[PDB]
């Protein structure tokens, strides 16, 4: 036990700046479609959501979990 | 109170994230300016600015609140 | 001392987002390279490089820094 706001604070950073890349993913996934198809990136795509997902219930297993 | 510079540590590196999106969002801003007027995505720049917004401040409030 | 899981967590966080990033950075330079050569953002990457590096290394002295 010891310093919860900053923590908190902290985490609800890490979130927001989930949101944002998720923002910028889009962004750049639509201007690849441009082009034609965006076949290629599939490994590109799970790469992504690989780590969005680990990331995701990272936070969630941060938020249930410290109460005291 | 417990452990404040690893607390630190991860505050700056969130920060040092933040600047690495700011940059990202232009690289892609521009790419999108490339075809004609970015016109489309008010609701993308708003979006970037009300998060961008909440994360700088949710900085200073972690930076100058901590002083123990 | 004083809550360490949700610190791990948080951590553990920060360098998955580390990936996240790269990956669109790599996925915003493959879009550039397109029209014909970056050599008009060595600026860019050399920030890019500049905060990655400096994150790579917060994040390690955050890792074999908090063992108590």
């Amino acid at each position: 036990s010891g310093i919860v706001q900053q923590q908190n604070n902290l985490l609800r950073a890490i979130e927001a700046q989930q949101h944002l890349l998720q923002l910028t993913v889009w962004g750049i996934k639509q201007l690849q479609a441009r082009s034609g198809g965006r076949g290629g990136w599939m490994e590109w795509d799970r790469e992504i959501n690989n780590y969005t997902s680990l990331i995701h219930s990272l936070i969630e297993e941060s938020q249930n979990q410290q109460e005291k």
